[PDB]
């Protein structure tokens, strides 16, 4: 997926799982951004899953 000004939380989220919900979402856009990733095609399968490790660690850190 190309992300744009205009990608919604949800569609990150949706990219994640069907477990994921929009926080998981939110999180996720904020660590793509960081690591400055517009189009999903880039993340080889260790880089996303490493993400998705991040993602939960930070909605548990950061919210819980």
């Amino acid at each position: 997926m190309k992300i744009t000004n205009d990608t919604t939380t949800y569609e990150v989220a949706e990219l994640m799982g069907s477990e994921a919900d929009e926080l998981d979402g939110r999180i996720m856009m904020g660590l793509l951004s960081r690591e400055c990733v517009v189009d999903t095609d880039d993340l080889s399968e260790d880089q996303w899953l490493a993400l998705i490790d991040e993602s939960q660690k930070v909605r548990r850190e950061q919210f819980e």
